[PDB]
């Protein structure tokens, strides 16, 4: 939206950076006007090297002068490419490093309640992560290319018009006949790719509903037809991907079909102006080639504007936080400083609301008093502003109406160094900055002594635990060297509360780690520090409040009652229901940053962003997103395997590769004709310069239609091979994802949001690893070959010195194509330890506001930024000097060859138009060789990270749904008998929810599994089918082992009903027939009238046809549950399985299960679980589990005979509505 001007991005430059942009601008101009000066000397060499063919002693003079000048020109490109790289890359680094210093100063001094996670602390941390890499990439080095390739254009039209201005308009005005046809290609390329990009999203929900509902898709046998709806939704991209291979041949055929009909136009009029006597054969070499490579080089200077519009936008967000004016600031002169405080805090009608939204009201008419030297207990039951009391004494906010006084002195007339130093804060998930266990304790006071740190951790239940660590109080909590990552989080944070020695002390509900005997150890540590200090207590559970010597209770805006724990238990005033409430019983930002960073990496480069994760429990882990270089390397034999998977089309690859060698002949067909017209321009018989220039125009036309029929073959083919490979792989991947166990889908890195991308993008980059890395080899390995055969027929004494110099002429043309992207290289990885230190400074700001840590983070950030400047000083000088020397060897070795040519002509060995036919061929050849060696690591080094998708094709499953040595199933009777059987989730095996679980089910019976307050209750049905394997023992079914049978034959006769039902993106005719294939119309209609819904399904305008999955009409959960029961009643199963869990019916006036329960159990073996104790009258048995063990069994007539057992607790929960 709002954006800065491009200027004022340089507004952080000091007095030293106005000299690294004046040196660095005279460097980029003299370098820019060097290719139009190379064309001024080379058209002055040939005018002595061939007009004097009759004077062999004038040639040796005037080529020994014009080939000394290509050493003087080599020492200008030596020191003017060293001054645009080593003076811009570093001078764009002292301005961003300075930015982060002004910025971090800005964030630390802002009112502390500005950050409330409502896309706020996921926006400030992201603004220091990416926006200081978009200000850097727009002002450092791409300005040094925008100046460079501009002054080539403004000096390619001065050397052009001075020498011969009557050709400096023919050579210029033709150029829009190339770009018009060069832009028609890139126009229709989008117009067909967008037809492929849009047609895939139809298939992007079929391979999504069959993964996000993989519990249902495995439960029925519905994976064999989940490919036939993904086969018939790629075929509308294959045949649409064919004719995009046609629009690349004719887009590269109609480019050399005008290009080879454009050199004929500017070489014909050159043959006219020489005969008429206006120019000569050397000055018409300059005025053509200066205006062409000068006029074509605005396609590079207008390529930097895409990276300039990202600078003005992302720079404005950084520049508005710095000058955002806060309210609660420190006044070091307009402030007081008391002495011998008592801590008599009194709120005198203090109202307050959240400044995010003043709609709700928190402290309407709030009035409490705090004593001196006592303990109070402000306590609520829920979010009635229970943590707002500590969030107001800190001045994290201001009260919008009211006044707060300390000992008769108000705190709004005080500075924020006398107040916050005297208050200690302990709260949930306590802040441990990634340092040792000596510097975290020194945030209370930076330098007192060593022995008081030990005395602080002595009365903290820590000193025993921090001397049983094999280092001298030196243990990294951020890095996972030694982990205190047990369930008992060892509270070292209380040592900060003890060493600081505060007068006022604001504790909080610091027992929320599933408290037990382990968290009772840190409880008594808290109970011994509240001595002689004004302190409060905030509590959630009242089991730890029973020894507190004053309790004041608020309910809504105001205090209700005061006193001690003798009258609080009395009078039943909002305490007797609350103790009945006691008896009736972050890590999201790393996903939130990964969403905002997603869907924005299409325009930005991959060496620019990050990839966020939780990592350890010390910080937010920022991976530099250049992890493709050193992670997930492909299997070594992949270049043979991908050819084997793509074989049946060996006819379509031989027919293509004979259309590839013919495309490599276009190189020397240009260079051998154009090296004959620099001969013919020096004839002296002006009618012999006409009959031998009609031959040199009918070949440019004759090789201008040749390129139409030799780019059309190489690109219509090698894409039929390239689109029967991103089809056969996309159908083998889904037939290899739907064979894994279900627990692989439970992991967060394998959700149904990334695995639908690894079939979209990562399976579509095999077209560019086996079809477009052969065609850019055989095109270039037949053009290198057919030019080193023509070079050894014409003259072999010069084409041997060029072959020895050829390892240098290809390095010099290799350095001219790394400089198009800039030599900075992975600029996210060096600035990635810096941002982690700014990552702990924002998301943990509530403890930085206390302790006065606002000047210790700034000196642990300006002490670490001295590493990414002395890395950008070494790299900017070495990679600016190894570029300025690899251009000296270019111009400094084109003046050895041409000198050596003008030496042999003196001895009569070889002649003119044999030096030129060897020198001009063997420079244009080397231009194409540094396009092949540039992709040399990408072939060998694993392809790339998106071509390394073999973790789904090459991955052995655990639970195989189909075997050969497995007996099929004839008829199940139902004989579920659980033998010694324990279980845990493979995702988190730390909890061991089943402990030698045992059951027994005879055929023709039922089961009445209790909810047991959600003790893994929906997991017994998970082991009837094989969603998981038991940790030990056998699941004895039908008197047999379950893991000795063919699994696809088993699941077709055991039908279940899922916990939270959802339907597929289809009408309601598949949804009630998805559990029964082969049935057509007859018993489908009767199948609906079981959970009846029959007027609900007949009440529809479009019959039964309604989209209920997505993008149609929306139904309710009580009505969706009606549809799901119609599945199992059509399948006619043997072992029915129902489920209820955690208030998921949502059907008031419950009648959707009065019909469905008692009419369905006619001849089946059922296992029914119910979370509510209602309609729980099972008719054959019952099962009640406690912590992985059943405790009682029988009918519902011996359960009521026991006085308590375990069911008597459940009947009291009926009255807890
Ligand atoms: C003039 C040469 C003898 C000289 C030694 C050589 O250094 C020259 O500067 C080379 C690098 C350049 C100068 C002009 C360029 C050509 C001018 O640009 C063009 O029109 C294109 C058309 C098409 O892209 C061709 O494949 C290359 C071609 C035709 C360019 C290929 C490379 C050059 C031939
Ligand atoms: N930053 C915020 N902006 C707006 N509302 C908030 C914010 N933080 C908390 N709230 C809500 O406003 C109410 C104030 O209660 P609060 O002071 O947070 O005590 P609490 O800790 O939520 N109660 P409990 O968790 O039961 O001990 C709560 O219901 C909060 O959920
Ligand atoms: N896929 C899973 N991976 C790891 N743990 C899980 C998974 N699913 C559930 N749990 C944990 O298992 C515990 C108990 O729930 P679970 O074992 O799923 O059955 P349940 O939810 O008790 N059934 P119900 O009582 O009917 O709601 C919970 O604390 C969950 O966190
Ligand atoms: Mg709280
Ligand atoms: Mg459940």
């Amino acid at each position: 939206e709002q954006s800065l001007p491009f200027f004022k991005l340089f507004s952080f430059a000091d007095k030293f950076d106005y000299l690294l942009m004046f040196v660095g601008s005279l460097g980029a101009i003299v370098h820019g006007s060097s290719m139009p000066v190379f064309f001024l000397l080379f058209g002055q060499m040939v005018n002595g090297f061939g007009k004097n063919q009759m004077d062999l002693h004038q040639m040796v003079h005037e080529v020994s002068r014009y080939s000394l000048y290509f050493v003087y020109l080599g020492l200008v490109v030596c020191f003017s490419s060293y001054a645009e790289i080593a003076c811009w890359m570093y001078s764009g680094e002292r301005q961003v490093a300075a930015l982060r210093k002004k910025y971090l100063e800005a964030v630390l001094k802002q009112d502390v309640g500005f950050f409330d996670t409502d896309a706020r602390t996921g926006d400030i941390v992201f603004s220091v992560s990416t926006d200081t890499l978009l200000v850097q990439d727009a002002i450092s080095e791409k300005v040094g290319n925008f100046i460079h390739y501009l002054s080539t254009f403004l000096a390619g039209l001065v050397v052009g018009f001075v020498s011969a201005w009557k050709l400096a308009l023919l050579s210029v005005a033709v150029i829009p006949g190339i770009a018009f046809a060069g832009g028609l290609y890139a126009y229709t390329l989008t117009g067909i790719t967008s037809k492929s990009r849009e047609s895939y999203a139809n298939a992007g929900v079929i391979a999504e509903q069959a993964i996000a509902q993989v519990r249902t898709v495995y439960s029925y046998v519905g994976e064999s037809k989940a490919l036939n709806a993904y086969s018939d939704a790629i075929q509308y991209t294959l045949k649409l991907g064919y004719k995009a291979g046609m629009a690349k041949g004719l887009g590269l055929g109609c480019t050399y079909g005008i290009a080879c009909m454009s050199w004929a136009l500017v070489f014909w009029y050159a043959g006219v102006f020489i005969r008429n006597g206006q120019t000569d054969g050397g000055k018409a070499f300059t005025a053509i080639f200066s205006a062409i490579v000068g006029g074509m080089s605005l396609g590079q200077s207008f390529s930097n504007l895409g990276a300039f519009s990202k600078g003005k936008a992302a720079g404005y967000k950084l520049m508005e936080i710095i000058n955002q004016r806060p309210t609660i600031i420190q006044d070091p002169l307009d402030g007081k400083c008391l002495d011998q405080v008592h801590g008599n805090i009194e709120f005198k009608d203090v109202t307050f609301s959240y400044p995010s939204r003043p709609d709700v009201m928190i402290f309407r008419n709030f009035n409490i008093f705090f004593p001196s030297g006592k303990t109070v207990a402000v306590v609520g039951g829920s979010g009635s502003g229970k943590s707002t009391v500590v969030s107001l004494i800190e001045r994290f906010y201001d009260p919008n109406s009211g006044q707060i006084l300390l000992d008769g002195v108000e705190i709004k007339t005080l500075q924020l160094k006398f107040l916050r130093e005297q208050i200690g804060l302990v709260n949930q998930e306590p802040a441990l900055f990634a340092t040792t266990i000596l510097e975290n304790i020194l945030y209370g006071k930076p330098d007192a002594t060593m022995v008081e740190v030990e005395a602080a951790a002595s009365a903290a239940n820590a000193h025993s635990f921090i001397t049983l660590l094999p280092k001298g109080y030196d243990t990294q909590v951020g890095e996972r060297g030694v982990q205190l990552s047990g369930g008992q989080k060892q509270r070292i944070a209380i040592a900060r509360a003890m060493l600081k020695d505060p007068k006022i002390l604001l504790l909080d509900e610091a027992t929320s780690a599933l408290d037990a005997s382990s968290e009772s150890i840190v409880q008594e540590a808290l109970d011994r520090v509240m001595v002689g200090r004004t302190t409060v207590v905030v509590a959630h559970r009242l089991c730890t409040i029973r020894n507190v010597d004053s309790i004041a209770v608020i309910q809504q805006g105001q205090v209700v009652e005061t006193g001690t724990h003798e009258e609080l238990i009395a009078k039943s005033g909002a305490y007797a229901s609350l103790i009945r409430f006691q008896e009736m019983v972050s890590t999201r930002l790393s996903h939130s940053l990964s969403t905002k960073s997603l869907s924005l990496r299409s325009g930005s480069l991959r060496n620019l962003s990050y990839s966020y994760s939780t990592g350890a429990d010390g910080r937010i882990e920022m991976i530099s997103n250049a992890e493709t270089d050193r992670k997930t390397r492909a299997p070594e034999n992949y270049f043979y395997r991908l050819l084997k998977l793509n074989s049946p089309e060996w006819p379509y690859s031989i027919m293509g590769a004979v259309g590839s060698i013919l495309s490599g002949f276009i190189g020397p067909t240009f260079a051998i004709v154009m090296s004959n017209m620099i001969e013919v321009f020096y004839y002296t018989d002006y009618d012999s310069m006409e009959r031998k220039t009609k031959e040199y125009v009918f070949i440019y036309i004759g090789a201008g239609l040749y390129a139409v029929g030799a780019y059309l073959i190489q690109h219509y083919f090698f894409s039929i091979m390239g689109e029967n490979l991103t089809t056969r792989v996309r159908r083998m991947m889904l037939s290899a994802i739907l064979r894994n166990e279900v627990g692989w889908f439970d992991e967060d890195e394998h959700n149904s949001s990334l695995i639908a991308a690894r079939l979209a993008t990562d399976a579509a980059d095999v077209k560019s690893a086996i079809a477009e890395r052969i065609s850019v080899i055989l095109q270039n390995m037949t053009s290198l070959l057919t030019s080193f055969i023509v070079a050894f027929i014409v003259e072999w004494r010069v084409s041997l010195l060029i072959l020895g110099t050829f390892p240098l002429l290809v390095l010099a043309n290799f350095a001219q194509q790394l400089s198009l992207k800039g030599f900075a290289g992975d600029t996210a990885k060096a600035h990635a330890k810096t941002s982690m230190i700014a990552g702990e400074g924002v998301s943990n700001i509530r403890t930085v506001a206390a302790f006065n840590a606002q000047s210790k983070i700034l000196s642990l950030f300006c002490h670490e930024l001295r590493v990414p400047q002395k890395r950008s000083l070494y790299r900017s000088q070495t990679s600016g000097f190894l570029f300025g020397l690899s251009q000296l060897a270019l111009y400094g070795s084109e003046a050895l060859i041409l000198w050596y040519g003008a030496h042999l002509v003196s001895k009569g060995v070889s002649t003119f138009s044999k030096v030129i036919k060897v020198f001009v061929v063997l420079v244009i050849t080397a231009n194409s060789v540094a396009e092949t060696v540039s992709l040399a690591p990408e072939i060998i080094r694993g392809g790339e990270a998106v071509g390394s998708v073999f973790s789904v094709l090459d991955r052995q499953t655990r639970i195989d749904p189909d075997d050969a040595d497995a007996d099929p199933v004839e008829t199940i009777r139902g004989d579920i008998e659980f033998r010694h059987v324990d279980f845990a989730y493979p995702s988190r095996p730390d909890v061991m929810v089943f402990r030698d679980f045992n059951l027994r089910i005879r055929a023709g019976h039922s089961q009445a599994l209790v909810g047991a307050s959600g003790s893994g209750k929906s997991s017994v049905i998970a082991m009837i089918e094989r969603f998981y394997d038991p940790l030990a023992g056998k699941v004895m079914i039908d008197g047999k082992d379950i893991r000795r049978l063919n699994l696809k034959s088993l699941r077709l006769k055991i039908g279940l009903v899922q916990q939270e039902p959802a339907l597929f993106a289809a009408t309601i005719f598949d949804n009630i027939a998805y559990g029964k294939d082969g049935a057509t119309e007859s018993e489908v209609i009767d199948a609906a009238r079981a959970a009846n819904a029959h007027g609900f399904i007949s009440g529809l305008p479009e019959g039964y046809k309604t989209p209920v999955g997505e993008r149609g009409v929306q139904l309710s959960g009580g009505q969706k549950q009606r549809i799901a029961i119609a599945r199992a009643v059509l399948k006619n199963p043997t072992v029915l399985l129902l489920d209820e869990a955690t208030s998921a019916l949502d059907a008031e006036s419950e009648c959707v299960l009065q019909e469905a329960l008692e009419r369905l159990m006619r001849g089946r073996t059922t296992v029914v679980v119910a979370h509510r104790l209602s309609t729980i009258r099972g008719v054959d048995c019952i099962g009640v589990i406690q912590d992985g063990r059943i405790v009682e069994q029988g009918s519902h007539s011996e359960l009521v005979s026991r006085p308590e057992g375990a069911y008597s607790r459940l009947l009291q929960l009926q009255t807890h509505r």
